């Protein structure tokens, strides 16, 4: 049992498990328009500005000296950027829509955006506690997931972007070629844990995607109940 | 000490961080009689980044349906009430004149604003504290929480009651009736402070507590100064009651 290959192992497993789940299918299929793959992008709402709380305050720690919580606070501060793209797809798809002030706080705390709203508040949870080559194993299990959703999102994104001549930012191939890049990889896999360590770390991976796997299930549940309301991006 | 007197100790330092907090210059604004009620209820929106995230709060942090403890189940019970209130402050919201039309992006970037960072992560804070904590140390993490937010809303009252007379209308969530629930306790159940009177701490229970007892007022105090600065930047912002 080499260093951390059972944990890296069992990264890749959940990864392969997570990458079949029936909404990817769905946001593959060349078949049906982008716009209707792409209903489920106000779900993210309930999820983007959140992540950007985890790595700004949950993740980041701008006082310690441990050169492990540096390298994970320069990783937050790529990842704490993302939720500007987010807000400038969501315009180009037609999603911003002018409503009341409580009706865009009844859809962020729906209780069908029950998962999906309160992923980052349970990874936080999770990681408060642990020691900074701990929440490598949190963050390295997260950007997996995230790869494997936006690897998807990005192939009818880059359809409309193409379509419409517009500059995508969120569901597109720049995001996830900077994703990709995501050294915290490299330490773990020099790093030898304990038989307590490892342990912990099994139950991080099964946590982390797990959680993902409920947020999924909230997406797929919100096209299902949503199926009219497709994107509305304009041509330039 | 004796645990009934440690634990005296914990409660008394609750009352001790309630009379600091009650001195706080937001409160001496907002109970100004001198000034319109409207402007001291500028700080009303700023609720929104708090106020549905204490309702998940109760629903999913504090509470454990799966749970023997008998704590426990009182503290269930205590939750199911404030789990309710998210929609009081919503019927004033409207009410205020603060339920404008905007664009979805707009409210987002309102929530999560940087200068409301301290009222959106207040619940954050409480439920990373809460999480691994014993049913009789939750029970002072809420005892602590509902200690301050009696504060806030014996405030809030004031110039709420003072538009809900003017228009007629009927407030719900900055009103004498939010402030009388959160007084009294559901029928038929025993009072968190009566169960914390005759609990007996062990010494590391006892520093937990002043940890705890800290952090709360310390949490709600940042949300305070984010409200005050918030009506400074935003002086113009007053609230638009319509009459019956
Ligand atoms: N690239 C994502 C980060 C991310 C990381 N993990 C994610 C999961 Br699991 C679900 C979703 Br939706 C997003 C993520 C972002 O910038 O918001
Ligand atoms: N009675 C409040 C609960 C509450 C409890 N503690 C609070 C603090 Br500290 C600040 C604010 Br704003 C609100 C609270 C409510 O129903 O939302
Ligand atoms: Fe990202
Ligand atoms: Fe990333
Ligand atoms: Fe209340
Ligand atoms: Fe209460
Ligand atoms: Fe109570």
């Amino acid at each position: 049992s080499h260093m951390m290959k059972a944990i890296l192992q069992l990264i890749l497993e959940k990864r392969q498990e997570f990458e079949k789940l029936p909404c990817f299918e769905f946001v593959r299929d060349e078949t049906i328009s982008p716009e209707e793959r792409l209903i489920l992008y106000p779900c993210i709402a309930a999820f983007a500005l959140n992540f950007r709380d985890l790595n700004r305050y949950d993740y980041r720690d701008d006082n310690s000296s441990d050169y492990y919580q540096k390298i994970i606070n320069i990783h937050t501060q790529e990842d704490a950027k993302h939720w500007e793209w987010f807000l400038n797809d969501l315009e180009l798809l037609g999603f911003d829509k002018t409503m009341r002030f409580s009706e865009a706080l009844r859809f962020v705390w729906s209780d069908d955006l029950l998962h999906t709203r309160r992923l980052c508040h349970n990874i936080a949870v999770l990681s408060h506690d642990l020691e900074p080559v701990m929440k490598m194993v949190v963050i390295e299990a997260m950007e997996t997931a995230g790869l494997v959703i936006f690897h998807a999102l990005a192939k009818p994104g880059e359809s409309i972007a193409k379509a419409t001549r517009r500059k995508y930012l969120y569901v597109a191939d720049s995001h996830v070629e900077v994703e990709t890049g995501h050294n915290i990889i490299t330490i773990l896999e020099q790093t030898q844990l304990s038989s307590e360590q490892e342990e912990k770390a099994k139950e991080i991976v099964n946590k982390v995607f797990q959680w993902s796997t409920n947020l999924i299930g909230e997406f797929e549940r919100y096209v299902k109940a949503h199926r009219s309301e497709k994107a509305q991006p304009t041509a330039a």
